[PDB]
């Protein structure tokens, strides 16, 4: 893998740890910027438990590098995303994926 491209900084103090819940807005795109999904388009950020295998590994390893308020691109190689199988109807095999994420809240 995960490469963190910095866009807008967070508070530099509050970073998620394994087992934390996080609230994150994301836009997911292919390498050329073609969007495959977006929580912003749904008017509501995504929530999950981080670092425990509940989301793709690029999130588990990348989101813990962000501080609250930060906007960044999490660029995931396929072994940190959907791997050899891809995601049916959405993601091809072996796809590098971009998630432009904004960390809104930690619990
Ligand atoms: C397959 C589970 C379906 C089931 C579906 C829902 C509750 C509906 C929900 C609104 C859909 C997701 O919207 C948040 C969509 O999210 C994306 O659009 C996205 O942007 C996207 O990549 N993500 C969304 C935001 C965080 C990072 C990432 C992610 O990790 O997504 C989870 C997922 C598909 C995990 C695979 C699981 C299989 C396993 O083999 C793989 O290993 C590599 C991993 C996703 C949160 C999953 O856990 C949720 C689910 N059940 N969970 C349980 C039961 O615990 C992807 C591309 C496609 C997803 O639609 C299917």
């Amino acid at each position: 893998g995960v490469t963190v491209e910095r866009i807008a900084p967070g508070d530099g103090k509050n970073f998620p740890k394994k087992g934390d819940k996080v609230t994150i807005h994301y836009v997911g795109t292919l390498e050329n910027g073609d969007k495959f999904d977006s929580s912003r388009d749904r008017g509501s950020p995504f929530q999950c438990t981080i670092g425990v295998g509940q989301v793709i590994k690029g999130w588990d390893e990348g989101v813990t590098q962000l501080s609250v308020g930060e906007k960044a691109r999490l660029i995931c190689t396929h072994d940190y995303a959907y791997g050899e199988r891809g995601y049916p109807g959405l993601i091809p095999p072996k796809a590098t994926l971009n998630f432009e994420v904004e960390l809104i809240k930690i619990n």
